[PDB]
């Protein structure tokens, strides 16, 4: 094939969740090299799969379900913060689809904010209510990845100068993705080549290979992450701006092969961002750069 397997599972450093500090502190100098050697991150984390399928599973079953309706919680009828992003889901539409930087999007999705989790605004909440089962797995594997990305920040803050910061990721505007493919027909290209705006993207055992990533040659590879514990820690742009552009994005894209009639991809990722409202910051010329514009200005500013 053009696109090389990229095997992970058995070679990726074994992160325990009952044991995560110590497993990241233990697995810290293996990622450095995938970072400085691949330009993405990878740790095993055994058990996580099954409570990402399960948790993406009732995210299927909230897609197809006629009352309550995942459309009565489209973002456009969801209490948003004031200063934020947007969470709650985003359906699918057939007639005017949402453009990914110009392409149609061929997929349905929620974004499960750190501030929903919380009912942040008062009735953000309610999509969780409304689909409990759904709703506690979405808490249980939200924390879960904001407690490794927050560990995968300190290992990249590590290779920085002395006087780098903590990342400071903010919990509520962090947000867990949940996506549902749909409306695929001969597309062979799912999301072409990009990165996340955010500081860091942690990308959850999906039920599908495709997902492929670059390396610093240019070589595109196919992670073996379907049916597997393995995550994948993504360099968002901020990350690189912070990082005075060392640190490339982990520019990714998504691939399928045919399906049966309406098989069912799921994903998620975790896109970890820090307070909107703090002033961004560099590393420039070895130590540390305040800048009068907010980590929101960034986004804006895109
Ligand atoms: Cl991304
Ligand atoms: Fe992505």
């Amino acid at each position: 094939m053009d696109v090389p397997l990229m095997e992970l599972s058995g070679r990726a450093p074994v992160v325990r969740l009952h044991d995560i500090e110590a497993d990241m502190a233990a697995a810290t100098d293996a990622i450095r090299s995938q970072l400085t050697g691949w330009g993405f991150m990878a740790a095993e984390v055994p058990g996580i799969g099954e409570r990402v399928e399960a948790m993406m599973n009732e995210f299927a079953a909230a897609c197809r379900a006629t009352g309550p309706s995942l459309s009565d919680y489209a973002y456009d009828v969801v209490p948003q913060l004031a200063v934020g992003g947007t969470h709650g889901f985003f359906p699918y539409n057939s007639e005017i689809p949402r453009l990914a930087n110009g392409v149609p999007d061929p997929k349905e999705f929620i974004h499960v904010s750190g501030a929903m989790i919380g009912d942040q605004p008062p009735g953000a909440g309610d999509v969780l209510r409304a689909f409990p089962a759904f709703g506690t797995r979405a808490a249980e594997v939200f924390d879960i990845a904001f407690r490794l990305i927050s560990l995968f920040g300190e290992v990249v803050r590590g290779m920085m100068p002395p006087g780098t910061p903590e990342l400071d990721l903010s919990h509520d505007a962090t947000n867990l993705r949940v996506i549902h493919y749909r409306d695929v027909g001969d597309r062979e290209v799912l999301a072409h080549e990009h990165s996340g705006i955010q500081m860091l993207g942690l990308q959850l055992p999906p039920s599908d290979q495709g997902l492929q990533y670059v390396l610093h040659d240019g070589t595109w590879v196919e992670p073996v992450i379907a049916g597997t514990d393995v995550v994948l820690c993504n360099i968002g742009r901020m990350l690189t701006s912070a990082s005075d552009g060392r640190f490339r994005p982990s520019t990714h894209r998504v691939h399928t092969k045919p399906m049966p009639a309406g098989y069912e991809r799921l994903s998620s990722v975790l896109f970890a961002y820090p307070q909107h409202k703090a002033r961004q910051w560099k590393m420039v010329d070895g130590e540390l750069m305040s800048l009068n514009a907010t980590w929101g200005d960034f986004i804006d500013s895109r």
